């Protein structure tokens, strides 16, 4: 699988990790952890992300709370036109946290409150 | 509940907190979101005195998986569990190569510190 998405309960979201990131992420593990691990975790394109169906009951991009910048760069263009038709905006991106954010749950939150992001106060995930 | 036990796949290890511990665990959650699930695998709630009985997950190697504890359970089990380490053969000192808040709530903080203190689950099999 080229990304997992895994489940962050404490920011109601998710997370997406790629095998090309090696660096920690804020479910306490790599994508190499994860992918040895692999319920609450899914292997996925990436294209995926940006498809119609993408977790449609949970709410699509819309639960996503962090992903590395190289999959925020790979994906931009479509993700923006994505988070435009769901009503998103187009800074939605934004405020997505990425490593530059922080590796952790502590270090990510801070700024997904601060930047309104829609997980916060969607039904729990 | 008293206590809830995670795995942390990344240290190859557990985690415990407790019903009375407000703080960010290494798991990224804290008690009330731990909670919130287990009414999961890789997560069970327990006593705080079943960590020191004899067959405290026995197949899982018991006292050397647990990687992480608030230091008030530490304070709360501390003679009974280092008496269990000294038992286990882990040495009476286990208990200080545990993380706990001092050291860390995340993985990321934690893993140099079990790595310096050669923490055994780190060299155990898979858990």
């Amino acid at each position: 699988h080229e990304a997992i998405m895994a489940i962050l309960p404490e920011c109601n979201g998710i997370m997406i990790t790629t095998r090309d990131h090696a660096g920690m992420t804020p479910s306490g593990m790599t994508f190499s952890t994860l992918a040895g691990m692999i319920p609450g975790f899914m292997g996925i394109g990436r294209t995926y992300i940006v498809s119609k169906k993408f977790i449609s009951a949970d709410g699509g991009i819309a639960r996503i709370v962090w992903m590395p910048k190289s999959l925020k760069d790979f994906l931009h263009d479509e993700f923006v036109r994505r988070s435009v038709e769901e009503g998103l905006g187009e800074d939605f991106i934004d405020k997505i946290a990425d490593e530059t954010i922080g590796t952790t749950v502590d270090e990510i939150l801070p700024y997904l409150e601060e930047k309104g992001h829609p997980a916060l106060t969607m039904d729990p995930i």
